[PDB]
């Protein structure tokens, strides 16, 4: 679809079986999701933001469904102010930014 | 244009008679630049994304080219890491996300 941004990109994805609303964020470069509980090994890594770093959970080779849209990349959990899809995985789902 | 995602998406803006570089950032609701001193007036304000909230000031009716297309609207001005173009400029340029 063609997505104008007169309000916030939020759309619904697949992560481990549930549903939930997420942003797509072209300035983020991975996709950083709040606190959820996932299946699937996981790492402690760091990613920086605006106001700094926090401390996240890497879960790699995570499927992850968006806007009906299949993806099977990286996910960071951790304390992010809200869900949001970064261009590792719009890539996947063929996103472009167009004007 | 079209731009994909593989990289982040920096354009060259033109802001106070000065060319920056800056990231079409559909996860920015407002446009936030790195220090510049502006004329005019200005209200302080505390803009918040992972790793917490920065003070910026900000500026009404700015004047901003991006790729040529010009648009007018709000930016604040702050300490941030990087410079991003939100959806408040992103709307007046046309610019929308597809897949
Ligand atoms: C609340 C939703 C987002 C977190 C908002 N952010 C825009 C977002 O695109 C930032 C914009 C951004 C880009 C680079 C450095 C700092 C912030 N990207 C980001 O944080 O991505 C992180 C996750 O992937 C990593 O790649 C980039 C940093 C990592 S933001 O920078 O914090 C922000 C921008 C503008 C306002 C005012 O409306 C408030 C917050």
């Amino acid at each position: 679809p063609q997505i104008t941004l007169w309000k916030r990109p939020l759309v619904t994805i697949k992560i481990g079986g549930q549903l939930k609303e997420a942003l797509l964020d072209t300035g983020a470069d991975d996709t950083v999701l709040e606190e959820m509980n996932l299946p699937g090994r996981w790492k402690p890594k760091m990613i920086g933001g605006i106001g700094g770093f926090i401390k996240v959970r890497q879960y790699d080779q995570i499927l992850i469904e968006i806007c009906g849209h299949k993806a099977i990349g990286t996910v960071l959990v951790g304390p992010t102010p809200v869900n949001v899809i970064g261009r590792n995985l719009l890539t996947q789902i063929g996103c472009t930014l167009n004007f």
